[PDB]
Parts: structure tokens; sequence; C-alpha cells
RNA sequence: CUUUA
């Protein structure tokens, strides 16, 4: 026999809960993940209003511990690519929230010299689908716009933490008007095609 | 009851 151990079970200290129900909030879900280790867990419309709530019913946990992740997502039920946990929300008799954690292999990318980046060269990438692979999603600009420099998903340097969507960054300023130069960017490869909705990259 | 700058 054989395994495969401690090269499956790296993860990130973020990980996306879908399906969050209405009337509970952070409080709530702070108490349902708690039986794994404590958590607390973030949006990127929070605020010290103590408003609570997210903008409609999903959210995305922080943790401390990268072990955290591997107990809530191993004694839970899966379905081929996500997993689910009860809550009793008052919504329902249960509320089946998921979890998808991220995952370690393709968080940001670089195709050139790690150039100086500035948001006067830089990017966003909304709309996305669940995949991108920032080694695909550089070599996909470069094949129509060039001039990419670095790419990856939408980052925070003091939560450390993905925020979804992506953003691109180009080693010239005519790159970078050209990738911003309509709402839907092309990224034909060959026998490949998709479309994502872009913006000027701000913070 | 299925994802955000």
């Amino acid at each position: 026999s054989h395994q495969n151990g401690e090269r499956v079970e790296r993860y990130s200290r973020k990980v996306f809960v879908g399906g969050l129900p209405p009337d509970i909030d952070e409080d709530e879900i702070t108490a349902s993940f708690r039986r794994f280790g404590p958590l607390i867990v973030d949006w990127p419309h929070k605020a010290e209003s103590k408003s609570y709530f997210p903008p409609k019913g999903y959210a995305f946990l922080l943790f401390q511990d990268e072990s955290s992740v591997q107990a809530l997502i191993d004694a839970c039920i899966e379905e081929d690519g996500k997993l689910y946990l009860c809550v009793s929300s008052p919504t329902i008799k249960d509320k089946p929230v998921q979890i998808r954690p991220w995952n370690l292999s393709d968080s940001d990318f670089v195709m050139d010299g790690s150039q100086p980046l500035d948001p006067r060269k830089t990017i966003f990438v909304g709309g996305v689908p669940r995949p991108l692979r920032a080694v695909e999603l550089a070599m996909i600009m470069d094949r129509l716009y060039g001039g990419v420099c670095y790419a990856g998903i939408d980052t925070d340097p003091e939560l450390k933490y993905p925020k979804g969507a992506g953003r691109v960054a180009f080693s010239n300023q005519q790159s970078y008007i050209a990738a911003i130069s309509a709402r839907f960017v092309q990224l034909q490869h060959g026998e490949i095609d998709k479309r994502v909705e872009v913006k000027p990259y701000v913070l």
C-alpha cells in the first residue's frame, strides 16, 4: 500500500463559505464553525459600523491555523468539488452552507523580471468563473495585448487573503490602456474562448 | 440554499 499525505493537505488561511442564510449574521457562523476551532469571517463590504450581514448570502472565513480548515472539510458533506455544513438558520429547518478553500498553486504569476508596478499600469477583472490559473491568465493577455508583467487573483497584504476577481499588470502604459480598452476582453488561445468584465484597477 | 475589491 501507499499514501499521498503531507502533499494534499496544504491550504490557505482563507476559505469561501457559500449560501450564508438570511437573518443571522457574523455571530451565528462564528458559533457554527467553532466546533473545528476558533475562526473569524470577513467580506469586501465589511465595516466598523456594526451593521453586519453581507450583501445577500455569501461570506469568506479567515483562520489562524491551517489544520482547522482540514477538520471542517474532512468532517462534512461533499459534492465532487464543494462541501456542506448545517447551521439550523431561521429561514428553514436548516441551511446547507457550502465550503470551498483557496489552494496554494496559482495565487499569483509573473512573465518578466518583476518590473516595478504602479496603479496606472494595472487592470482589474471581475465576473470570473471559479478557476483562472494565473499562469494561463497572463499568457492569454500576452497573445491579445502583450506587454504583461504580472497577473493573479486580487489579494490583501494586511489580511493575507484573496478577495475573488483578479488583476493584471503591464510593463507598458500602452498595453494597460489596451486591456481596459473594452468592457469585455478577448481570452482566445486557439480552441479556447472566454470573456470577462474589466475596469481600471483601484484600492 | 452557492463566492468579494
